[PDB]
């Protein structure tokens, strides 16, 4: 009923272990990502994470389904979701500069669903907290009405807050390396606390805003689109050369000069550098920075 109605389209292109596609489903544009079969694990535990009590939310891509399809020589195995067709935020922000209103969106329906992914719901149909873990630019998604969905959440983590269990044991270091906090690149995470999960989730989404504020153009000045620590490190970096930037050095991207004479964008700084402090546990949360956004959304 799902995969053997749904034709293949157009390649969108190769993941970490999947190949996207856009398909068609009843006359519908969707996303599809297929795995071969020595790709069981990856696929599974991808259709686990989507398949989650309660985490349906706005501002995560919207899973439609896990299937197979035996095409008469071998098995490849499905997952299907929503098309935005926009793309990721890194292509919007490649493609296009923002407003002030449009810069606040796109943070705000991110920490929006970032906050949704980390809280804990209570009650019979509970869901457990989720840290992502590989948080950028071009995991995030960007939907008709201009606001911001989280994707690939394949490498995440669940707690289950009974037993004080995560519900894989993580094998250290899996994101992108220029987005790793400074506690992933010189091995210091506790990873029997799951909060530490959270805080690098948090400083990643730093740079994310960043990434944002950049391409926001008032009155026609603007910066073009660079990935943070675009200066520092070259466009393929090993762990220790990010180490070495971010923990020996100590070094975050530029904030601009510009960013002081506008309230939005002052907001913003302040908010990237509470993201970006070494020690995580005095980082802001995304609740916080989502109530903070909404504050500033409505002036
Ligand atoms: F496909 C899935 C099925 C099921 C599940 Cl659980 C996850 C995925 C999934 C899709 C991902 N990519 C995309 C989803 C929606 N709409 C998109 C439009 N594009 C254009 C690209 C052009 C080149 N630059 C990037 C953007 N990509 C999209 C990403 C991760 N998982």
């Amino acid at each position: 009923t799902i995969a053997r109605t749904i034709v293949l389209q157009e390649s969108i292109g190769k993941g970490r272990f999947g190949e996207v596609w856009r398909g068609k489903w009843r006359g519908e544009e969707v996303a599809v990502k297929i795995f071969s079969s020595r790709e069981e694990r990856s696929w599974f535990r991808e259709a686990e994470i989507y398949q989650t009590v309660m985490l349906r939310h706005e501002n995560i891509l919207g899973f439609i389904a896990a299937d197979n399809k035996d095409n008469g020589t071998w098995t490849q195995l499905w997952l299907v979701s929503d098309y935005h067709e926009h793309g990721s935020l890194f292509d919007y922000l490649n493609r296009y500069t923002v407003t002030v209103e449009g810069m606040i969106k796109l943070a705000l329906s991110t920490a929006s669903g970032l906050a949704h992914l980390h809280m804990e719901i209570v009650g019979t149909q509970g869901k457990p907290a989720i840290a992502h873990r590989d948080l950028k630019s071009k995991n995030i998604l960007v939907k008709k009405n201009g606001t911001c969905c989280i994707a690939d959440l394949g490498l995440a983590v669940r707690h289950d807050s009974a037993t004080d269990t995560i519900d894989i044991a993580p094998n250290h270091r899996v994101g992108t390396k220029r987005y790793m906090a400074p506690e992933v690149l010189d091995d210091s995470i506790n990873m029997k606390h799951f909060e530490s999960f959270k805080r690098a989730d948090i400083y990643a989404m730093g740079l994310v805003f960043w990434e944002i504020a950049r391409r926001c153009s008032i009155g026609g000045i603007h910066e073009d689109y660079q990935l943070p620590y675009y200066d520092l490190v070259p466009s393929d970096p090993s762990v220790e050369e990010m180490r070495k930037v971010v923990c020996e050095q100590k070094l975050r991207p530029n904030i601009p000069n510009r960013w002081q004479s506008c309230e939005a964008l002052r907001v913003m700084a302040k908010i990237m550098r509470e993201c970006w402090y070494a020690n995580g546990a005095a980082r802001l949360t995304a609740l916080r920075i989502k109530k903070t956004l909404s504050q500033l959304s409505q002036q």
